[PDB]
């Protein structure tokens, strides 16, 4: 109902602002910075959040809001909230100045919220001697965004190379940082707010409060519960349960399974689960998933197709990771549609179930045809995890790491064949089993083995990958205790013939990716 | 002289090193021409596999078998720090019914051991189940009953453990007991170095000396001793092959001039030659073979441009490990019976800078074997940058000195951000055939990695090598 427009400037933390709006029961409306006025004027927008980004606002080619779009916000009285890049965009839009900092900030940092009487509480005043001499050059007050904060100091997460040097228009200086004088800014007339830090990340302790103050106190929102949308959506599909069929790609992942559970309970013998073995799964995975699905849902239709030869022969000679991805996606569609036709039902009366989550719809709005059914459009991984517990599903499905569609094709670097896959399957198996045996599996977000086309003294070189993940675009490499890692690496090199070297990935995202290819 | 035959043990150099500690001359050979030599005892090494045997028993040459050697001796006669027991009532694990089946002495190899318990290093998958001939059961272990065996008739000795490594506390004493008491030996390695220099001093008036200067521990201290004698007649040559690390050619040349002011050093820039010759080459062996032939070419070309080949002697810092593995000018190698541990103390005895005594070894082919696939300037530049960051930070955080060898490696494989993939390699090395991967504190490793990914363009992923030798090697290629 009362929606906040959240605009994308390329931030690695974009999903986290959308997440915080979900936690605070406010409807998010995700769009790129280059949005046209025509696409927003007719919507019930109560406020706009401008995200951070990896760009420098000084340079050419940098993302900017169109003059008409920004002018629309001011005229319509729509409050604005800019974080990192968003703050700097606001500055640049309104007569202000932004330059590269003398000292770049990254990590947890304490910032002093400013007030006429609070001005004395700044000891680092010499970094930009008396604190009265510095803040005489700036307008202060005696700020709604920090309501009920209690303390005059707050811990926030930093990640910026540029800083506002000269305040725009008639703005108040509202917060300062040891390495950033113009840390937060406020405009009373247009309701414009700007912070250099990232309140969307967990580490920013008072973040959820600032998003709350903006949504309700500032933007005057009245409403939307994300963990209620799927229940409402399932209660309305119930009217189709006798005249319509539901088809679903079953992968063995948490998302497809939980969705199938809630939907099978409605459509029963009219629900059809399709599990396609692409020949790119892990050791015994094709058998283990199919058994798992039958043991969990005994009365459920589950068609399994061995398509291994189809994918494998089509992947011969292919080394380019995108070419791999495009072939695998193309052949999946072809095999899936072949399985749907083999059921022999009315295509004009079928629903395609997908466990599509919010991150997916956010990502989709960036840069046989079935009536789509995605109950989980507004949910996140942690929402799906607790929903699986409410179905009393085994712990194994709730804990297990995500697995990419292209599978081991993106994990065998270069030319893919059955000889390489078998070697990787052995290494990955020993790796995963041991992480479970030493009880590390559950605290790791995603762990896997990789096989390289490069060689050492001659046999193949394997890489162990393990990460802790915050969202789609941000992850840290996992620090496996050296005693356990040694036991895992020793085991692999003696058990698996064809591998003479094990490496460990020590790169976070950014700059690296979780996967290699 | 003591005979020591190689059965392919990862610890073969360590048994040789222990005989060097005891001051005994070694004659290293493979698993024949031995009748002409003065052999007073034979040692049989270990091996992962798990013959003139008659001559040993006939000539009364005592045998000493370790690990595999004990087991092979048993055949011919038909893991970690563990405490073995050398008296039968002391065996706690088992009580007296078991030892009743075996013959026990009431042993020369354990003389002056004091204690009836000893700590030894284990590394074996096979064990002797039935004793050969008329052998005594001498020692036992918790996981191995038939641990040590002895034959009085032929002076045969056999131990399951590895007394050659440091972990074996009473290792040197057992080696001493075999050599001096049993074999009745009646050659100081550090002394031979000094003796070979005094003999070469008699040729200072007419002869010359030439030495290939790398900047490594071995070639510099050899030059330090020999240049002191031959002064202006000494000619040290340094060749930049374009396979060295960032600014290393400048840094080595400056260091040598600063440490040895009166030394004649000639630097030749052969980078362009080495690179072009290596264009397209990927096979690691082919790389090495090319580099060696181009080294020799450029080396003797530089000697041609300096003033009598009939008189000149070639100084080399060849060590004992180098000589053991194998089996124009007058070749002079004074360090022929020495290890790196010995050369390091010789560096200190010269009052030389701590920089060289502590610097990690650097292979002859250089970065060529640290770049996987085709070698070119673009790849070398990136590897030089990463390596320089890695090493400098390892020195900054006080890790460099406790690490035996550390370096960066560039791979031909690529990864998304599509850029090059780097690997960090750091090991602690016991001997030539044994090294363990170093466990860099995670806090420090994350600081090094973050610095590399931010500073160096062309690299978006770095990995760490968690592989030990064996089965892996120190270098990739
Ligand atoms: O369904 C998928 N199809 C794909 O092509 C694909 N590529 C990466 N991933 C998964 O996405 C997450 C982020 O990985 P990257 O940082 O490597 O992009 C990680 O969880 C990856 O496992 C994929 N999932
Ligand atoms: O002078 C050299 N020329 C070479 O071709 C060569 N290959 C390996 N190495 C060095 O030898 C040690 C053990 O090497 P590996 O464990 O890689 O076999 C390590 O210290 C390596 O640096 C070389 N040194
Ligand atoms: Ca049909």
């Amino acid at each position: 109902y009362d929606k906040i427009l959240v605009l994308n400037f390329g931030s690695q933390y974009f999903h986290l602002i959308v997440k915080r709006l979900n936690n605070i029961k406010i409807f998010s409306e995700t769009k790129d910075y280059g949005v046209e006025l025509k696409d927003i004027k007719d919507m019930n927008i109560k406020g706009v959040i401008l995200s951070g980004g990896p760009y420098s606002v000084t340079e050419a080619g940098s993302p900017h809001l169109k003059k008409e779009v920004f002018e629309y916000f001011l005229e319509k009285k729509i409050p604005i909230f800019g974080i990192c890049y968003g703050m700097q965009e606001i500055a640049v839009q309104m007569n202000g100045e932004v330059k590269k900092s003398k000292t770049s900030e990254y990590g947890c940092t304490d910032v002093n919220i400013l007030r006429n009487d609070n001005i004395n509480n700044i000891t680092y005043c010499r970094n930009f001697s008396s604190a009265m001499d510095l803040y005489s050059n700036y307008k202060l007050m005696n700020c709604c965004l920090f309501e009920n904060i209690k303390s005059d100091i707050t811990t926030v997460w930093m990640n910026h190379n540029d800083e506002v040097t000269k305040i725009p228009e008639n703005f108040y200086l509202v917060s300062s940082s040891e390495n950033c004088l113009i840390c937060s800014i406020y405009n009373k007339e247009y309701n414009i707010y700007g912070v250099q830090y990232h309140p969307e990340v967990y580490e920013s302790l008072d973040g959820e409060l600032m998003f709350y103050n903006f949504a309700y106190n500032i933007c005057k929102c009245k409403k939307f519960d994300p963990i209620r949308y799927h229940e409402l959506e399932l209660k309305n599909i119930e009217k189709y349960k006798h005249d319509h069929y539901v088809i679903a790609a079953m992968s063995g992942g948490i998302d497809s399974t939980v969705a199938a559970a809630y939907t099978h309970k409605i459509f029963k013998e009219r629900f059809f689960g399709i599990f396609i073995d692409n020949g790119l799964l892990r050791k015994n995975e094709a058998e283990n998933v199919y058994t798992f699905l039958k043991s969990t849902f005994p009365d459920m239709n589950i068609t399994k197709i061995d398509a291994s030869e189809n994918f494998l022969s089509n992947l011969q000679g292919v080394t380019d990771p995108e070419q791999k991805r495009k072939i695998i996606g193309k052949l999946f569609i072809e095999e899936f549609e072949k399985a749907v036709n083999n059921i022999d039902i009315d295509i004009n009366k079928t629903f395609l179930l997908q466990g599509t989550l919010y991150p997916d719809i956010i990502e989709s709005k960036c840069s046989l045809k079935f009536k789509l059914f995605e109950p989980f459009k507004y949910l996140f991984k942690d929402d799906v995890k607790t929903l699986s517990r409410e179905l009393n599903l085994p712990e194994e499905i709730t804990n297990r790491h995500p697995f990419p569609g292209p599978g081991l094709a993106i994990r065998v670097i270069g030319e893919i064949n059955k000889h390489k896959l078998n070697i990787l399957r052995e290494v990955d198996d020993i790796f995963i089993n041991d992480l479970k045996q030493y009880g590390l599996y559950n605290q790791i977000s995603q762990a896997f083995a990789v096989l390289l086309s490069s060689k050492s003294v001659y046999d193949y070189v394997c890489v162990l990958r393990a990460v802790k993940t915050s969202s789609f675009m941000t992850a840290n490499w996992y620090q496996i205790p050296y005693d356990i890692l040694d036991k895992i690496t020793t085991r692999i090199l003696s058990e698996v013939k064809g591998v003479n070297r094990i490496l460990y990935d020590v790169s976070s995202k950014p700059p690296a990716t979780i996967e290699f290819e």
